[PDB]
């Protein structure tokens, strides 16, 4: 395979649904790289087990920890690295109200080159433990030899993009990073950027993040065919946003037309959205505590019942995983019968208008409230016109492993979106446990 798309470990399937998948422990292991010093972009942190993912003899080599956290939050992050002298921390900023820094990522730094890691996984036991997540591992760039004058870009401008993605920080221990970067060859990325960070973002500057990066990219770099209108639009998350009244208002409007995007030439496309519901959770590996991973609040469903509509079941045989809840987010273009997809993406961003952007101003503007960071996957990047949809995922390779199985399955009338914050008492999980929050 080119792709490099991988799976994290879960404990509790066959040993044969984790071969080839990677834990924390495979991406940090010296068989990757002799580690130097390392960035650890995310959300939240568990950092006594953090460290303990490291090999012993990396154990005491720099790391940066790039949180959102504020105040009280934010001591209550120093205080669990305070122990490690070795660990430093960069608060990025969020000065637009109710923005989050969700960007998973790993930098890492070797002797003998430099590795990036856009995953999907938050850096705590239970992230790594019995979820499905999202792993893709860039190639080991070399580093330009000191005199050499090359750009070190790729085909898909991955090294400038990166380091514009960490440049909008504006933050000491980044420029750092960003001066690693500079120093090594990153040609051999094929995988294009597609960020989020926060801001208001006018003319040309509105195709540089969110979902007009993704309708940008895919305007350049891909090309419609006909019948596209037949191809569906699939997205897969583990959050869920305020959207708004009606479909109109975001989600149909201005999102689903940046998502069916194809070409540069100028809707009854379908959408399937995937979603766990309280079934999936329950019968699940982890029972209703993998519902503290899938943060819906009734608060924000109540306002939009019009989006259950749209919802599918988890499910994910092809992998293994129909039990392992999701909190890798995927969107992608399928074929009519699901045998092929346009393109792939996977991300941080969950289905709400602060990680993909909202348009304001007349739709002059887009507006982004928070972190997020994925790699999409364009036939064109790999010599081809599409991607055949691997039928198994551990099992040519110009096939992209789709984690989970198509075509998505409607909810049922007796199922319900999973809300994190309301009781379930009807029936016991497979630890025999209720949710009470
Ligand atoms: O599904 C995603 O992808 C996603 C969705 C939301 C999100 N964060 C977020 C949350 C939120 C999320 C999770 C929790 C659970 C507690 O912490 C987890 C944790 C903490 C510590 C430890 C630990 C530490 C040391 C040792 C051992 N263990 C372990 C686990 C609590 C809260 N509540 C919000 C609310 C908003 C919001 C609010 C108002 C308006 C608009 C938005 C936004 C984000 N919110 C993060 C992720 C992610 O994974 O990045």
């Amino acid at each position: 395979n080119p792709f490099q798309f991988y799976l994290t470990r879960v404990s509790g399937v066959k040993p044969k649904y984790n071969s080839g998948a990677l834990h924390i422990k495979d991406i940090l292991s010296p068989l990757f790289g002799t580690l130097v010093s390392s960035a650890q972009f995310n959300y939240c942190f568990d950092v006594d087990w953090l460290v303990k993912q490291y090999p012993p003899e990396f154990r005491k080599k720099p790391i940066l920890l790039v949180h959102g956290d504020k105040r009280e939050a934010k001591a209550h992050l120093h205080a669990q690295a305070k122990p490690y002298e070795n660990i430093s921390l960069c608060q990025a900023k969020l000065d637009i109200a109710f923005g989050t820094h969700h960007t998973k990522m790993m930098l890492l730094l070797y002797e003998e080159g430099l590795r990036v890691v856009i995953h999907t996984s938050n850096l705590i036991h239970a992230d790594w433990h019995q979820k499905t997540q999202g792993i893709w591992l860039s190639p080991l760039y070399p580093r330009i030899a000191d005199g050499t004058h090359k750009s070190g870009e790729s085909p898909t401008h991955f090294k400038a993009d990166l380091i514009s993605y960490l440049m909008a920080y504006n933050a000491p221990s980044l420029k750092e990073w960003i001066d690693v970067i500079h120093k090594h060859d990153l040609s051999e990325t094929n995988v294009y950027l597609i960020g989020s960070t926060p801001g208001r973002f006018q003319g040309s500057q509105k195709d540089n993040w969110g979902h007009f990066r993704l309708k940008k990219l895919l305007k350049d770099h891909a090309s419609s065919m006909p019948n596209a209108e037949s191809w569906p639009v699939v997205g897969q998350f583990s959050s869920v946003g305020s959207l708004g009244a009606d479909e109109s208002k975001w989600l149909c409007s201005e999102f689903k037309e940046s998502m069916l995007t194809l070409g540069k030439e100028s809707s009854s496309v379908p959408l399937y959205l995937i979603y766990p519901s309280v079934e999936n959770v329950r019968t699940s590996l982890e029972g209703y505590p993998a519902g503290g991973s899938l943060p819906y609040s009734i608060q924000t469903a109540e306002k939009q019942n019009w989006l259950h509509s749209y919802f599918h079941k988890w499910s994910a045989e092809t992998s293994g995983r129909s039990n392992a809840m999701p909190h890798i987010k995927t969107y992608m273009r399928p074929s009519p019968d699901f045998s092929k997809i346009a393109w792939f993406l996977v991300t941080s961003a969950n289905l709400s208008k602060a990680a993909w952007g909202a348009l304001e101003k007349n739709g002059t503007q887009l507006m982004i409230r928070s972190y997020e960071l994925g790699v999409l996957f364009l036939p064109s990047a790999f010599g081809l016109d599409s991607f055949k949809v691997k039928q198994k995922f551990f099992a040519p390779m110009a096939t992209f492993p789709v984690p989970y199985d198509l075509p998505p399955e409607l909810y049922g009338s007796k199922d319900r979106p999973w809300i994190w914050n309301i009781p379930y008492v009807k029936a016991p999980d497979t630890h025999g446990n209720m949710w009470v929050p």
